[PDB]
């Protein structure tokens, strides 16, 4: 009875206050129906606790406690607005997921990880997460709000040069660097997961596909995942079964990353996606540079030395053989001042809600059950204040 | 967000903290089945929280935390048993309600009021409730122990004096004048439910048929409740229909108890139930003293004070018109210090487990569910410790 004073105050907890509320707001929220309400056992107990838990869903945060000024990213279950909390007047991005898509998609766990990177990472590489909650329908996610646009954009408009290539290289090396000494692998490492912030440097903003490392550093996994372009061999052969592997996969994608950045296309790309799958496997024989592609001696050798097998792939000994690589050699910032040097292409921002640096982008409630079904179940544990 | 921190902590909320564990235990007990699993949005949540509510539920006081010294009440419900805390080697009496049976017979929330009044009235009058706690299959609670027996027992061990009876009717009158002034109506005023501490000072010890009073100090009820020869008119009347009614119900009861330790029987005893009904509904006519008993004359006018209808009983104008009744004169003690004055039976006892003031006295699951049916969520809330 002492311990409970520390576990329901202790954030990290499962069964802390914020998560005994959401599953005494979840179980009123799930037996409140019409049919429901025949057996008494139900009834009786939404008739002592109805009315109070209205009230404390009343000092819940609320989506109306935003104003959305507009959407800049979309997700596969909902999008990314730009929002000014209205009485603060602070931006911020917030994420939406919908309680429905997830559970019609039957994937209504893939969230946890990246919740809890994004609240208690405490790391300048990693997007931070103010507060998490959540109403019937969706799951928000406020989170800082990194005006200077993604890597993807970035790479569309400018040519960069190498002194760039390195800056961010440098900076994607340390940030799955603080992510791997999290006891995570990211696997899904690629341009549009990287965002610049009001300085122009680095921060992840993307975790849906991390997974919890072994005693050794690795993990069993038999699903193949990532966007095509940088799926590394072992992620992609794990789909046929048995995968054992390491954050080495992280490094694979460095090198698809620094390779596109350079020569202006994805290594291995294919007009299918089958296509790609297959250079992939045959990278040994696939991967090759363009005649008219100017590029160093050092920079073509990283490339080389990241898009192996894993067997020989650079950092297989260690991430320090990643950052004594030659082509990191330069006189602006080292690997403990990175951060704080002057950003190669600082953004130019007009107010603190200028989403230039982002494309622009272009319903369906639960049906009344007939007996409980739990919809609001798999959502306990989700809502976060700092 | 500002209150929570007071509401989570304050005992008298439905929300606190054992409360909100109550229901993450609750909800836990109620999903765990083979059927029920089969549902996913249920077996994931159970996947994630099972494991840390077991552990939780090991800090959970617990039936075997007692040793049964022995059965010295029943209930409808169950049975109270004299029991030592194995630990601090403590004894008390410890009340156990079957969940199975409130839940067959549908009455799962007449708890509510005697818990509320045994742990929170603060009374010298009011047996003391020290925790409850709660199992899949009982409630338990756990309260101060009263080795001097109840009133039943003292009645028929005794030929009692008229110095006795003003001293247990000055007791039984300050007790219900404790309760009224909590905002409530016993109901249930009799000898079984007073209870003799070690000093021999009386109690109320149960508190089931409690009701909170109006703005005017009345209720609106229509079900007569309360032992037979106990029921005032007005309570009986009131199962016909339409009942609205005070404390003076009370006050009437306090006349039968009266009546019953001076003459040795109940004013309205009759061979049949439906006899007893009769006579009260005639007691203008039905009441009549003994030829042979030998009642003081005050002693007999405060009986008949209590025992008429309503509107000229005794107590009509407040309490104080019954504290200063003559039959109450005396020497020994005043209105004010009567519960530190010298008992007129100290009981003697040998031990911290004699029950020898107490008579002595002489197992079905639940079938496992289909589908939710929700058997634990009558019971959120039950859990109580100091
Ligand atoms: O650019 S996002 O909208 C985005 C995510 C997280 C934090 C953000 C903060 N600021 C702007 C955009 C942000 N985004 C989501 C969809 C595609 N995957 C990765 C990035
Ligand atoms: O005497 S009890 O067992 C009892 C109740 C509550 C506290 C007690 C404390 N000590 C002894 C007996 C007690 N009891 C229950 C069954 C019949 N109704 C009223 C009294």
């Amino acid at each position: 009875q002492r311990k409970l004073e520390a576990l329901i105050r202790d954030p990290r907890s499962p069964i802390n206050v914020e998560s005994l509320l959401d599953g005494l707001n979840s179980l009123v929220l799930d037996l409140d129906f019409p049919a429901l309400r025949k057996n008494k056992n139900i009834d009786n107990f939404l008739n002592r606790y109805e009315k109070i838990v209205k009230k404390i869903r009343g000092l819940q945060m609320k989506a109306e406690d935003y104003d959305v000024v507009k959407v800049i990213g979309r997700g596969a279950f909902g999008e990314v607005q730009l929002v000014r909390h209205k009485a603060s007047q602070k931006v911020y991005a917030m994420k939406l997921l919908s309680k429905f898509e997830m559970i019609k998609r039957s994937d209504s766990a893939f969230f946890w990880e990246e919740r809890d990177i994004m609240a208690f990472a405490n790391s300048p590489w990693v997007v931070q997460l103010f507060c998490a909650f959540q109403d019937d329908k969706y799951l928000y996610m406020v989170m800082e709000y990194m005006p200077g646009g993604d890597l993807v954009n970035l790479m569309s408009n400018y040519d960069v040069p190498e002194k760039w290539a390195k800056f961010y290289t440098a900076e994607v090396v340390l940030a799955l660097d603080a992510i791997h000494s999290m006891g995570l692998i990211h696997r899904d490492v690629k341009p549009d997961n990287m965002l610049l912030d009001k300085h122009g440097h680095l921060k992840l903003a993307d975790f849906g596909t991390c997974m919890k490392m072994d005693e050794t550093g690795m993990v069993h996994c038999d699903t193949a995942v990532g966007t095509p372009d940088y799926i590394s061999p072992e992620v992609l052969k794990s789909q046929g079964g048995d995968g054992y592997y390491g954050r080495e996969c992280d490094w694979w994608s460095v090198g698809v990353f620094l390779f596109e950045m350079l020569v202006g296309d994805t290594p291995f790309y294919a007009d299918s996606l089958v296509g790609t799958y297959s250079k992939i496997m045959d990278h040994k024989n696939s991967l090759c540079f363009p005649e008219d592609a100017e590029i160093s001696k050092h920079a073509k050798n990283l490339i080389c030395a990241f898009l192996t097998d894993r067997e020989v792939r650079l950092g297989r000994n260690g991430v320090e053989e990643i950052k004594q690589h030659p082509f990191f050699k330069n006189d602006q910032w080292n690997w403990d001042n990175i951060r704080e040097t002057a950003a190669p292409v600082v953004p130019e921002l007009s107010s603190d809600i200028d989403s230039s640096n982002f494309d622009d982008i272009e319903v369906e409630t639960f049906p009344i059950p007939k007996a409980f079904v739990g919809n609001q179940l798999p959502f306990i544990g989700f809502t976060y204040y700092r």
